[PDB]
């Protein structure tokens, strides 16, 4: 188990200029002939020539064009090619190798494999390495040029990195295109693409050098009709960064291809970009909303990498956090212009304070720039990703758009044509910052911590107003939890966006106010404060920290109601919710320990009731807002507040507060249900795939959402009401028709209709089965067992595995049942993806990552599964890295 340190870099001993291959793909297997133009560096120090080759079967290799023997001149060992130096030449010389692989097999879908009908290639981050020799690290930049062979019929659309320069026949019903790429670019870039391909294409027209560049989206045949949006939203991303990043794209052409198996969302690839299939097709019959702005993120993602990927490189893998966390940031600037709805920052801020803050205080906690790795697939984490961004994010928060603007500039002028570190953008910034202060002693020194330090901030507030002196005072003080990475916490560079809100009146007191707490507690005092005033803090989640406001819960309503902040007023909810559950968690933790024959619930505070009732009543507020104040925090959101959690109790905790909530509200909730159906589920542009309307997605997901809540208590004659949304024709609406039906009889008739609307299509059956799996079923064990026997059955598809079992996982109730059956269920789903695909057998560990969170027994019984799964002879590194991590072994 070799581990890499951050502290050990140092620059190759050796140098690729030029990389010439030729890929010739048969039936049974793909012929490799690689012919690297190498040289010596100015750090060599006659080392052996070590390249990075994993599965390769050796036909030949040589130097100069002469072979090499095996024993005495090299050694391979499956893993790496170790040529002798007393072999290897003091200046410029020609490395060439032939070796075969197999695509066909290639079930983990990393480096070249075949997805369905079309062979495609993954090289991030390590799978260059499975295609031919060479020394895989991102630092490594060569030029290439790609000669690809295969047989027409099987596969006439052939596609690699940079212009095709050439097309030929070949004797034997076969053919070959070659692609040449003169710029710089690493080996993780590299790609291709072969299969029976069909497109739609356009030509967008750049906004300043009125450069033409042509468009293509392509997938296999059948799903041709579902590639409109994908090319809407390539066209989107073109617009925007020319708009608000004033950036052009440099190449003339771009292509996205779908291939239903993929280990992730999408890739990267300098012209070439690879996606998930349920990341890229859609349609209105054939797909759930969230595809649409899922499609928009993912396209513009892989975009916005274009730009900063022609000028800077990352120097090692350390580094990732610098191109992810910046792309997602400008991905989320880019979402968040094109949907103009307050749910879509809302909704990152949803998934970073679940999702990346368990992660965050579990076991496998890490800074957004590690000090090691042992495997680099288990790199890739909500942490360096959404945590990343979130830094990215202070950055323009504390410059501003046009300071921000220009420390970006600076930092493409100073580092391009070259690799970078994150110290390289921080500099950047820290130059527009000394601009902004107006004084060049101005530094940034301490918001390094941000990339070292790991853990979430907790953040804490107290109050102070004198009436006579019209003086507010805000103390705040910040504390970080000391983990395995650091005994010691620093102080971090918070910025604070504020306001304060009147509470007679609702109006703003003071400007736009950004505080910049720097120490481990400060007081920001303000004068002119005619009355007592609301605080309104961290505007937009202006840091990604734990936020104790202090406010009752009669402050935090008037937020709610006549704050002008989405995220405030969204986080003021949250945190009533919060209190409620705390409170009545402990109420039923102590009947339950004390064996009471009975006690008392405290009731959900009625003027939040009534705040609730008030803001759904007003037709003039956003549904996509409303969705959410009906809706209790994630349950990963609440175990970051409970010690050995009772998953049990929490259940009958969600339950009461719910219920309590409903017996108020459930005539509203029908009311709106009812009069929301006209403009929800509007069919206008039903046909139109160009016209996307994120406001009446947001109205479908407050009458799905108000549905739910009507079937589960059970509201007089709502079955009708999921009879008649069955018949709907929006994916989202019947595919919910089912899931609500959970609590009817009628379960099993809507099941068997829906799967007959999803079983001729890939990805809404995907869908389907998600839907099944998160059905809120008493039977839910007999019925996973029914998908993997009528549906799953053997597939390797990663989208198929991962809909099945995932959404299962979030079942509070069931997943944890006490018997510990829904862990051994996905322990043993765990250890069988293992065997063909180590990287989703990882994203399957999931729900462990909370493991010592929860009561005795259940943790027990998690680490026990665990155990068992560490103890498999044949268990993949990546696996076994991940659980030693989590389980602190
Ligand atoms: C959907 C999302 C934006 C999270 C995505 O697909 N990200 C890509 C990415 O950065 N594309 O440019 C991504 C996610 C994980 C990996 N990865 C995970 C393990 C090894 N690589 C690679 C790429
Ligand atoms: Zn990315």
């Amino acid at each position: 188990p070799k581990i890499h340190y951050r502290k050990d870099y140092k620059p190759s001993g050796f140098i690729i200029n030029q990389v010439t291959l030729n890929i010739n793909i048969h039936d049974q297997e793909t012929i490799v002939r690689s012919v690297l133009d190498m040289d010596i560096s100015k750090h060599n120090v006659g080392e052996d020539l070590v390249f990075d080759g994993v599965g390769l079967k050796i036909n030949e290799i040589s130097i100069n064009n002469k072979k090499l023997v095996e024993g005495e001149e090299y050694t391979y060992d499956n893993e790496f090619l170790t040529i002798f130096s007393k072999f290897v030449p003091k200046s410029k010389f020609a490395f060439s190798s032939e070796v075969i692989i197999h695509p066909e097999t290639n079930y983990a879908l990393t480096g070249l494999y075949k997805s369905k009908n079309i062979i495609v290639s993954q090289c991030e981050a390590t799978g260059f390495r499975r295609i031919t020799f060479f020394i895989d690290r991102p630092d490594m930049m060569a030029k290439y040029d790609v000669t690809v062979t295969a047989d027409k019929e099987k596969y006439p659309v052939l596609l690699s990195n940079g212009d095709k320069v050439n097309e030929f026949e070949i004797p034997g019903g076969r053919h070959g295109a070659r692609f040449n790429d003169p710029p710089l670019k690493p080996c993780y870039l590299f790609a291709v693409v072969a299969g029976d391909l069909k497109h739609l294409s356009a030509t967008y027209i750049t906004k300043y050098t009125k450069k033409k560049v042509e468009l293509y989206v392509f997938s296999e045949e059948k799903y041709v009709s579902k590639l409109q949006w994908a090319l809407e939203c390539l066209k989107k991303s073109m617009a925007f960064d020319e708009d608000y990043f004033g950036l052009e794209y440099d190449l003339s052409r771009l292509n996205l291809v779908a291939v239903s198996d993929f280990n992730v969302g999408a890739m990267e690839n300098k012209g070439l970009n690879i996606f998930n299939a349920n990341s890229l097709l859609a349609s209105k019959k054939n797909s759930i909303d969230f595809s649409y702005a899922r499609i928009l993120t993912v396209v513009g993602h892989e975009y916005f990498h274009q730009y900063t990927g022609n000028r800077v490189t990352l120097r090692d893998w350390f580094q990732l956090t610098l191109k992810e966390g910046l792309t997602v940031h400008r991905e989320n600037l880019f979402s968040e212009e094109m949907t103009k709805t307050v749910t879509t920052r809302l909704s990152h801020v949803d998934l970073l304070r679940s999702v990346q803050f368990l992660e965050d205080s579990s076991p496998l906690s890490h800074p957004i720039r590690p000090e090691s790795y042992v495997s680099m697939e288990n790199f890739y984490t909500t942490t360096v990703y959404d945590k990343g961004s979130e830094v990215m994010r202070m950055y323009l928060t504390i410059l501003g758009e046009e300071y921000y603007k220009k420390g970006f500039d600076i930092y493409i002028k100073k580092n391009d044509g070259n690799t970078a570190t994150c110290e390289d953008f921080n500099y950047a910034m820290e130059q527009a910052y000394k601009m902004k202060k107006a004084d060049n002693s101005a530094n940034l020194n301490q918001y390094l911590l941000w990339f070292s330090q790991s853990g979430t901030p907790h953040v804490s507030f107290k109050y102070n107003y004198d009436a006579e002196k019209k003086q507010y005072s805000i103390h705040v003080n910040q504390y970080t939890k000391p983990d395995e990475n650091q005994k010691e916490k620093k102080p971090l560079f918070i910025p604070i966006s504020v306001g304060l809100i009147n509470p007679e009146n609702g109006k703003e007191m003071i400007s736009q106010t950004t505080l910049e707490l720097t120490k481990e507690s400060d007081t920001f005092v303000f004068n002119n404060i005619a009355v007592k005033p609301i605080p309104s803090l961290f505007r937009g989640f202006s840091a990604p920290v734990y936020i104790e406001d202090q406010l009752t819960d009669e402050e935090r309503i008037l937020l709610l109601k006549y704050d002008s902040d989405a995220f405030v007023r969204y986080n003021s909810c949250t945190n009533i919710y919060m209190k409620q559950i705390l409170m009545n968690y402990n109420e039923f933790l102590k009947a339950k320990n004390e064996k009471l024959e009975s006690f008392q619930l405290t009731p959900v505070n009625a003027q939040f009731i009534d705040a609730i009732k008030y803001l759904l009543e007003d037709p003039h507020a956003d549904a996509g807002f409303k969705s959410y104040i009906v809706s209790l925090p994630q349950d990963r959101y609440i175990i970051n507040f409970v010690s050995n959690l009772d998953t049990d109790v929490l259940a009958d905790t969600k339950e009461y507060i719910y219920k309590q909530i409903g017996d108020k509200l459930n005539d509203v909730y029908y009311k709106m249900f009812k009069s929301l159906e006209a403009k929800a589920d509007d069919l206008t542009y039903f046909n139109d795939e160009s016209h996307v309307d994120f406001d009446q997605m947001n109205m479908r997901t407050l009458r799905n959402t108000l549905l739910s809540l009507l079937s589960k208590a059970q509201y007089p004659n709502i079955l009708n009401e999921i009879i008649e949304h069955s018949k709907s024709p929006y994916p989202s609406n019947w595919l919910t028709s089912l899931s609500v039906s959970a609590y009817f009889d009628k379960y099993f008739e809507l099941y068997d209709k829906t799967y007959k609307l999803s079983k001729d299509d890939e990805l809404l059956l995907q869908e389907w089965l998600k839907t099944v799996s998160r059905s809120d079923r008493k039977d839910i064990y007999e019925i996973l067992k029914k998908l993997e026997n009528e549906v799953l059955k053997d597939s390797k598809n990663p989208n198929d595995i991962r809909a099945v079992y995932l959404p299962f996982t979030n079942n509070l109730r069931r997943f944890h049942d006490i018997s510990g059956k829904g862990y051994k269920l996905i322990a043993e789903v765990i250890t069988k993806t293992d065997k063909f695909n180590p990287m989703v057998a990882t994203q399957l560990c999931e729900p462990f990552k909370l493991w010592n969170k929860l009561d005795t027994k259940r943790q027990e019984l998690m680490l026990n599964e665990m155990n068992t799964m560490l103890q498999e002879p044949q268990i993949s590194n990546n696996l076994k890295e991940y659980l030693l991590r989590l389980t602190n072994k």
